């Protein structure tokens, strides 16, 4: 059990302004200063019906990337993974969450 | 470049067997085969509550990339991607996927 991937959807609530949206993707960002775990961070904005129409209301998106299994859990109990989320869940109005030991291989 | 990423999450209906579900994650990870445009493929499963508690029921994961839109809308229509489509659907109990492009941003 050694590479794991974080991959976050939201959608913001409605009552926040883009300043707000944007401090918070900002400070998700520089964790990686404070957080050595923490790995191989993007973010980016579902590119609407448009394209595909399975959001189900999921507008933004966000994958970490870890060394282990164990430097995941190092990290979500630490100070800074914990400080942060009570700035970022509560901003949600929709959320989705896994974690998943990363595979190249089919069965 | 507009680095895509076609990330998917799901849940497979309690009817299937797993034998059937083993069946379609390897169906989805060839077609990275039968249309070259699909490009960094990795899938996994949910660690479970111990990890974290907020997957909301949904079991599996699976990412892709893409190096512009256009090609993942050849790839979308292509009769392979509109067959597994047939056969991804309905053995969904959820669903939910975000196709977005790639950020840093801020070193950058």
């Amino acid at each position: 059990p050694e590479i794991v991937r974080h991959i976050v959807f939201n959608r913001y609530k409605s009552q926040l302004s883009q300043k707000q949206i944007d401090q918070i993707i900002a400070d998700y960002g520089n964790l990686q200063n404070i957080a050595p775990e923490m790995k191989e961070w993007k973010w980016g904005t579902d590119l609407g019906p448009a394209v595909e129409d399975r959001a189900d209301g999921f507008t933004h998106a966000y994958e970490s990337t870890f060394h282990s299994v164990a430097d995941f859990l190092n990290f979500f109990y630490s100070p800074p993974a914990l400080e942060f989320a009570k700035e970022f869940f509560p901003a949600c109005e929709k959320i989705v969450v896994l974690n998943y030991i990363i595979n190249e291989t089919f069965p």
